[PDB]
């Protein structure tokens, strides 16, 4: 609300600085994420003080992880789409720069499935699957606290039935030839857990392959590259949608490619 922001605020900054006060935010939970100009680095607290105040949020970080800015007590409940989403928004990356995803993974599963999820998160593309879905899940994440989260997370939204949850590298991880469905949802040379994927997989199963391409090199990548590995496994892969998603400097997307593999 502009007008009482402005209407403090004046009483303490220079009308220059005023007119430079944020425009928007973002909002996670009760957390705020507040971006702010450089020349108003001597007011920060106070800003983010007064935006905690009419906003109605108990903390504020900066947007461009993150500096506390006002507040205390980084950890929410955030809702999205029917899902209560329970997080350290300062420690665990969390974006409705991605809100599409989350709802198309709440668009793809039928309830017989086997799903596996080897970058589990708070469960972030899992969960969407778990509650429309209706199918099975076994959910992995190698961070020990966020994987609290991913647990209380599971309770949070009714699913303990039918969704389980391994504290672990997914590299370790026992199954084979198990799932119906696997979620990449990493972004940091996912290319090196294919393998992996292709032995959870069982033939004809679809992967969602989340990673980071150049545009130089696209539409050509990130597949090629997916082709190539999987024939090192005599196993071959038919390409049925590519999504681009949180587009980002500089020069590379992040794409999910939806992947049918064939164990022959
Ligand atoms: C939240 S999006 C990416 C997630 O995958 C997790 N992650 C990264 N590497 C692995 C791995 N090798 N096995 C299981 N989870 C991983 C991270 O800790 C994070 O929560």
């Amino acid at each position: 609300i502009k007008p009482r922001i402005r209407e403090i605020l004046s009483k303490e900054l220079p009308e220059e600085l005023v007119k430079l006060l944020p425009k928007r935010w973002v909002r996670i939970g009760d957390v705020l994420l507040l971006p702010l100009r450089p020349e108003l680095e001597p007011y920060k607290h106070r800003i983010a003080e007064v935006y905690a105040e009419v906003l109605g949020v108990k903390t504020v970080l900066r947007k461009g992880d993150y500096e506390l800015l006002y507040g205390s007590d980084t950890v929410t409940v955030h809702v999205e789409n029917g899902i209560k989403y329970k997080l350290d928004v300062a420690k665990i990356m969390f974006s409705p720069a991605n809100v599409k995803e989350r709802v198309r993974m709440a668009k793809v599963a039928k309830p017989d499935e086997l799903v596996v999820d080897m970058f589990a998160g708070i469960g972030h593309l899992s969960l969407p699957i778990a509650v429309y879905g209706k199918a099975k899940v076994i959910a992995i994440e190698k961070d020990p606290y966020t994987f609290k989260f991913l647990v209380e997370n599971i309770h949070l939204n009714k699913v303990e039935d039918r969704m389980s949850a391994y504290n672990m590298d997914n590299r370790d991880f026992p199954g084979e030839n198990i799932a119906d469905r696997i979620l990449m949802g990493y972004v940091v040379r996912t290319h090196e857990f294919i393998p992996k994927a292709l032995s959870i997989a069982k033939d004809g199963a679809i992967i969602h392959y989340h990673n980071t391409v150049p545009e130089k090199l696209m539409p050509r990548e990130p597949f090629e590259t997916f082709k190539r590995i999987t024939k090192e496994y005599g196993y071959d892969v038919e390409k049925l949608n590519e999504l681009k998603i949180k587009r980002y400097a500089p020069g590379v997307w992040h794409v999910v490619l939806d992947l049918r593999v064939f164990k022959s």
